[PDB]
């Protein structure tokens, strides 16, 4: 198999910048601003998003994990009672998961919740969840980078690939 | 400085564990999926002892919550979702952390939640919890034993004991 | 499918549990700081039975560790650095979990730590792991109750049973 | 009270970070095993940035530690017989990160290396063998890319300096 560029890393960077701005436009006046970030393969996307907004504002982390029920792996480290929430994911597919990660938090009471991914497949969707801001629409396709694995490989490439069959 | 007298008898306890067994088993009579599940570390030999009273077969499971927000330090390690569940506790006081972790596992659709405690200090509550079982409910005195520590120790106490000044 | 037949009875179980924890008791008699250790779930219920029969004051702490690479799902809550670590087990088999968990905790510096079981299956076992006390030795059969399960039932059972597949 | 100063850009970052991950990359050559291992949650920016600059195939995986140091959430994946790279944003005393190496060890990886972003010599308490080094730095009061204050700041992009004004 072989990986081609599906979205440069640039256009990338040139879409997370716009995130940036219209997330630092939405908060302004806040100082209690967090990011949550669901991993493993939030973390990349996170980073770079959280460099493009320009509110002083704190970082956490949850794992949860897929066999039916949704469990909470890593909780976050600190409270969020009274804080603007910004649920931070990779790929938003089926939106299983991440209706029941913000359910969970939304019980601790929070100011706020919402969600932004640096991919959508809105063709996946079996619940639906709102989505504030959403990097770039795609298709089912098998995409890394970014964050992002095939079997725990490629998540360190600067670019949204697709894995293709090679001859 | 401080000494252990014997508030509620090994024998007494037994006795309440024995006739909650029975009424629960009575209740779930036919459930083919009662479940278990303490809150560690404090509800352990309460469950211990109570399991080996409820005459069906039925699963264990704990969770560790937290101690502002109630997080969780450790979830379940198997799926709730369309069966009975039971929540075991030591002892319910505030009503805190066992409401939030209510909450919590009820957005897994689990058939139905209900809570069974050892000890109940009612006059402590601070959030209505509904708990359907109850074993011994007590003024608020420091009591430790069946699972219950002070400062950590005492856990080990066959006996409900309470925790009295000396000299 | 299946019976379960009584292999070691409740009384049996009872009486060697009680000699266990006069040993234990005379071993670390004059320590300040035992903590009792069990790993979760199969250890509960005969840590529940064993703490209350040494009679000394001492702590109660818990780990999980996973089901190739032993990892630790839940860590201990408490520290025991310089204490006395009894490590707590419902039945020790091939010792490969056990002998992780050991050399894990030996990085923290106890003064000592000592390993306890219900049962032992000494025939199936893969790596040296010293046991200081064993409730019972036992052939490779499957067993459940007082903590251990098949499929997750049988925690509950007051007895240690043998799962005897029928027609 | 305070402001955050500019101590080193977030060009200076940028460049030192490629130039890690060259190095790493030409260490690691013709290994197939590779997997860095963060420390959350400050390592995750460093991590993201150092991730990208190494060309060579690899996993990534994160554990937290907490007297004793504890693991409130381990790797998710086995480690057994592979080249592990720690991860770190900044080492001071080292004494989280040497107790980390030594669960890992546990498992027989077939190399363990540590890489931070920063390193405080002079706050070292425990020594630690540690293979690749972003910035050496005085024990200054610092933020940003990842490493907080008070739980704020990770998210500069250079690394900053916080200056009492009270």
């Amino acid at each position: 198999h072989t990986v081609e560029v599906m979205i440069s890393e640039q256009e990338v960077a040139q879409r997370i910048r716009e995130l940036g701005q219209q997330i630092t436009e939405h908060y302004q006046g806040s100082s209690d601003l967090v990011l949550v970030g669901l991993l493993r393969g939030s973390f990349v996307f996170m980073a770079d998003l959280a460099r493009q907004i320009h509110l002083t504002h704190q970082v956490d982390f949850m794992t949860a994990s897929s066999s039916r029920d949704v469990r909470i792996l890593k909780d976050l480290d600190d409270d969020i009672k009274g804080k603007d929430v910004l649920l931070v994911e990779d790929i938003i597919d089926t939106g299983n998961t991440l209706n029941k990660v913000k359910e969970i938090l939304a019980l601790r009471e929070p100011k706020s919740i919402r969600i932004c991914t640096l991919l959508d497949k809105p063709t996946r969707r079996e619940v639906d969840v709102e989505v504030n801001w959403v990097g770039f629409e795609i298709p089912d396709e098998f995409v890394v980078g970014v964050g992002i694995d095939y079997a725990q490989k490629y998540r360190h490439l600067p670019y949204i690939g697709k894995v293709v069959p090679l001859a």
